[PDB]
């Protein structure tokens, strides 16, 4: 794909400032887009937007199609008198998922009662129309969530057999018996996509394109795995016989075991990869470009025996990436995908990536731990510049935090390299800005930076720490923290690098 020479910012919606414990798709989101436009930015990147479970991770959703109910702005509903909102004492600059869980779900249920009581016939018909439209995934999702409250939050593969194996009868009775709870979940979905649709229109009016994110593998306990067990490696009991992960490296002698269920690609191939065509169809309705996590998994993936706690006993299994993307290109006539090609990737992966003109990634935090041959250093970027450069991703520490823990060699080499590119700095707080400048001077078409670096915040603002048991996906901006001055700095930098 032909990307214009520009820049953008990375910011998950939950991180937006505002009342009631979590960023939502409302005024503050619109204010952020306005800020981005004022700063001359043309891209906004977010993480997966579906419903989360234990861990609060956007990469382990109960559904690959649903929207996250925690992102719904309740104020518009409160204005129509559907609900009353109170602040139980939400913390500052961070999401407390426990309080959020305890307060938002009851509020959403309350709003639905208000709706069924005061909603106008128009709204009621719009809601009904929405349900008929998204039926292909919404019926399974809503019933899925409803059945969870009927079975103590148990995963689907632990529900009674009739429900687990989706016997037509059991499902008919369930929907009828839980009809009001099922309508509740579809209601949360209706408000989500409605509010995201309005926000997307606002971005487009401001000349901003949204970069979405989707994990290559879905979660084990999700509506789509429950409704299509045939597409995954499960046993007759609905349990994964194998799970996703990566082989042992110079870092993790045990490798990584993510636990995600694996696709039966052969089965998917015969069905024209319908599941994936649907994932892309939905993504294209929410974003302008979509990045796919662990992209190498389309060429080959590490298969791990589900019984094992580690990854040491796995094996590489080839996947039909070439056929999949040929299909994607057929249906959509374009592959608006950004490949997350970090880590160990082979020439086969590169060929698949460049074959469909998919942009790769470059992370500056990883460019100074070696020599000048480091592929993350700007002078080694491909001539066509079809890549996106970041200071750091959502999985890395903020750039300031990274610098404070960096090795003397990385720090000295980074200082010399920058100087070689005409960039200079005096204090640590300026390192994030120095690196953003380096990325903007590069040949990379897009430079996207996490808001934490624009603010030059430390490790306390890290979004996700792979391995750390808690405190992830919680950071939030404070009201007014992102000032117009910050915007003017970004604008001037973009202006000096032909990215305006
Ligand atoms: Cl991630
Ligand atoms: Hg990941």
């Amino acid at each position: 794909m032909e990307l214009p020479r520009a820049f953008g910012l990375l910011l998950h919606p939950t991180s937006l400032p505002g009342p009631y414990g979590v960023g939502v798709l409302g005024q503050e989101a619109r204010d952020f887009l306005r800020f981005l436009k004022e700063a001359g930015g043309r891209y906004w990147q977010v993480l997966p937007l579906g419903p989360t479970g234990y861990g609060d991770s956007p990469y382990q959703s109960f559904s690959a199609f649903a929207g996250n109910p925690y992102l719904i702005d309740l104020r518009p509903l409160a204005e129509r008198g559907y609900v009353r909102l109170e602040d139980p004492g939400f913390p500052q600059g961070r999401v407390d998922y426990g309080l959020l869980y305890a307060w938002k779900w009851p509020a959403l249920k309350e709003a639905f009662r208000g709706f069924k009581e005061k909603a106008s016939p128009e709204e009621r018909e719009a809601f009904a129309a929405f349900r008929e439209r998204e039926a292909w995934w919404l019926e399974d999702y809503a019933l899925f969530m409803a059945l969870k409250g009927a079975h103590g939050g148990l995963p689907w593969n632990r529900w009674p057999l009739p429900l687990r194996k989706r016997e037509e009868k059991a499902l008919r009775e369930a929907k009828s018996a839980l009809a009001e709870e099922v309508a509740f979940h579809a209601f949360t979905q209706w408000l989500f996509f409605r509010q995201w649709g309005a926000l997307k229109a606002e971005a487009e009016a401001l000349g901003i394109r949204i970069i979405g994110d989707m994990p290559i593998f879905v979660a084990e306990d999700s509506a789509e795995v429950w409704a299509h067990p045939e597409w995954f490696h499960l046993d007759e009991e609905g349990r994964p016989t194998v799970v996703a992960g990566v082989p042992p490296d110079y870092f993790s002698e045990t490798g990584q075991r993510w636990g995600n269920p694996l696709y039966r690609w052969d089965v998917l191939e015969r069905e024209g990869f319908s599941f994936w065509i649907r994932r892309l169809e939905k993504a294209l309705e929410l974003f302008h470009l979509v990045r796919i996590d662990h992209f190498r998994g389309f060429e080959a993936y590490w298969e791990i025996p589900a019984s094992c706690p580690t990854a040491v006993e796995g094996r590489w299994v080839k996947a039909p990436g070439e056929k999949l993307f040929q299909k994607i290109q057929e249906v959509f006539g374009e592959v608006p995908v950004l490949a997350e090609d970090l880590g160990v990737i082979t020439p086969e992966v590169e060929a698949l990536r460049d074959r469909f003109g998919l942009p790769g990634m470059k992370v500056l935090q990883f460019a100074f731990d070696d020599g000048m041959e480091n592929p993350f250093l700007p002078h080694n970027y491909p001539a066509h510049g079809r890549v996106v450069v970041y200071t750091g991703t959502h999985d890395n520490d903020t750039t300031l935090g990274w610098y404070r823990t960096a090795t003397p060699h990385e720090k000295a080499f980074m200082a010399r390299y920058l100087a070689d590119w005409g960039i200079t700095f005096r204090e640590e707080e300026e390192v994030p800005w120095a690196l953003m400048h380096l990325g903007m001077k590069s040949v990379a078409r897009l430079a996207v930076y996490p808001v934490q670096d624009v603010l030059a915040l430390g490790s306390e603002a890290r979004m996700n720490y792979p391995g750390r048991p808690s405190g992830n996906w919680a950071w939030r901006l404070l009201p007014g923290e992102l000032s117009p001055e910050h915007g003017a700095r970004l604008r001037a930098m973009a202006e000096a690098t032909e990215r305006l």
